[PDB]
């Protein structure tokens, strides 16, 4: 743990906008044992507010978050839900804050699901991926960090047993399931391999030849945060898994399908989490 | 421009919600010379809002409906947010780019509004970035393609900082070097995260030599926006606000008040400029 957190009388987590003070976090978040995030405000709240259905709460489900915040927050029963934007290090920015949230109201063990989209790799889209590996675009499973102009590498550890239950799950539940490797990107275009971004100096045979290779060595998504996500919650003492739609064949670079089949596409992740949160105690 | 646009029927900009098929983009965007941003939706709303009763003309949302970013215009200037951090900056340059590019925009100026973390300088100082440097202070953008290792030079618009420095309010404007960090905390040398591995004496050594290098504000999409723009044909500053001096602390103790009085001084500057420079018409 962090010892310099000590030195504050006040934590002030600034992307939340809400401090220590706002609540007693042992009695408004204690319970928590799950918590659900994705890139999307609306959707995480979508996906919180088909929960609270589930469970058979009718009041609203309304945003912790203070004002001028640039998270969400919602809490269903025993689960939390946050969105944390796009890529690597906003969502380091939701873990740094959740995580400290969940140390100050004495949550141990807590399962953090990441609901996302990405570009498939040799799988159709409308296809769930599991990811049993989050490994970066040179296929190596760790988060790059640079501390203090330090190069620093952490291991990536995906719930595997969580994984399964979940294949498990999905055997006995409209969409493809799939236990592969996941790529993680700092970008949308270039190092995901598109030729179709503003900038490319490659060309589509490179482009190729680096997909295959990937897909060659089991890889079935690529994304932008999973190296993040899998590896701090591990090192916090929480779990955590990806469980990813796909967008497209990345047969191409674009995502040509309309809104509401994104949309569509999109909530399948919660589908088959809700169940699993629904036979593990997520709600009362 | 990469030649491989040409191999499609119809460009889809995923992130904003519409397509090459939705405007007449020489039409639409074609009179465009400026593009504002800064990380948050409702910060650059306010702005535009702000320029469009400078110009003296509701400033709708040309994004589509499940868009990630928003996309407004007043005049001659567009305005977008593009989240925190690297990765999601280098989504809003690409797409937006991308629409430049189809409008026959060129030579345009991106400005990012932000804020940042002051070093050696008091919170709600101006900050206007002569330089955007990694956290190993080079200044260039790393990028891995295709599981190889690229650098890319970043360019500030160097002419346009100097003529915002002459122009140059409740607060002191600086130009000074900037680190853009891929973490809010342990990249940043904060000793407050969920997670951190080091002293205050490491901090402030990690820190200090930035500093002596000329280093006076932190933030996260700095060397994205300043080697993309320059690669793209565009020019590219940043003009950041500071919300804390991170050589006397880490946590942003400032009210929300007070921050958002302080987020809006970079806009009071730009705007101004644009008043001035014909991103609006007066
Ligand atoms: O193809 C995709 C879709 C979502 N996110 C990505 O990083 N890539
Ligand atoms: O210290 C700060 C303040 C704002 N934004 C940052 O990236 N860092």
């Amino acid at each position: 743990v962090n010892s310099h957190l000590s030195e504050l009388d006040e934590d002030v987590f600034h992307h939340f906008g809400f401090t220590t003070k706002s609540f007693d976090f042992k009695e408004k978040f204690g319970d928590v044992k799950f918590v659900c995030v994705c890139g999307s405000s609306g959707r995480i709240h979508n996906f919180a507010i088909s929960m609270a259905k589930l469970a058979g709460l009718a009041l609203p489900v309304e945003n912790i978050a203070g004002s001028h915040a640039r998270f969400v927050l919602y809490k269903v029963d025993h689960i939390l839900f946050a969105d944390h934007g796009m890529g690597i290090p906003s969502a380091l920015i939701m873990l740094h804050e959740v995580t400290k949230l969940l140390h100050y109201a004495g949550c141990k063990d807590v399962l953090f699901i990441r609901l996302g989209t990405s570009g498939g790799l040799g799988v159709k889209p409308g296809t769930i991926v599991l990811s049993d590996r989050c490994v970066n675009t040179k296929l190596e499973p760790y988060n790059e960090l640079c501390i203090l102009g330090k190069p620093v590498r952490r291991q990536t550890i995906v719930d595997l047993n969580t994984v399964n239950e979940l294949k498990k799950l999905s055997e006995n539940l409209e969409c493809s399931v799939v236990v592969g490797g996941t790529i993680a990107a700092n970008d949308f275009y270039e190092e995901q391999g598109r030729l179709d971004g503003s900038i490319c100096t490659f060309s589509k045979e490179e482009k190729l030849a680096f997909l295959q290779s990937a897909y060659e060595h089991g890889i079935r998504n690529m994304e932008m945060e999973g190296t993040a996500i899998t590896s701090h919650c591990y090192l916090t003492g929480h779990r955590a898994i990806l469980v990813c739609v796909t967008a497209v064949n990345r047969e191409g670079d674009q995502i040509t399908i309309s809104t509401d089949e994104f949309t569509l596409f999109a909530q399948r992740p919660g589908q088959l989490v809700g169940e699993y949160l629904k036979r593990n105690n997520g709600i009362i």
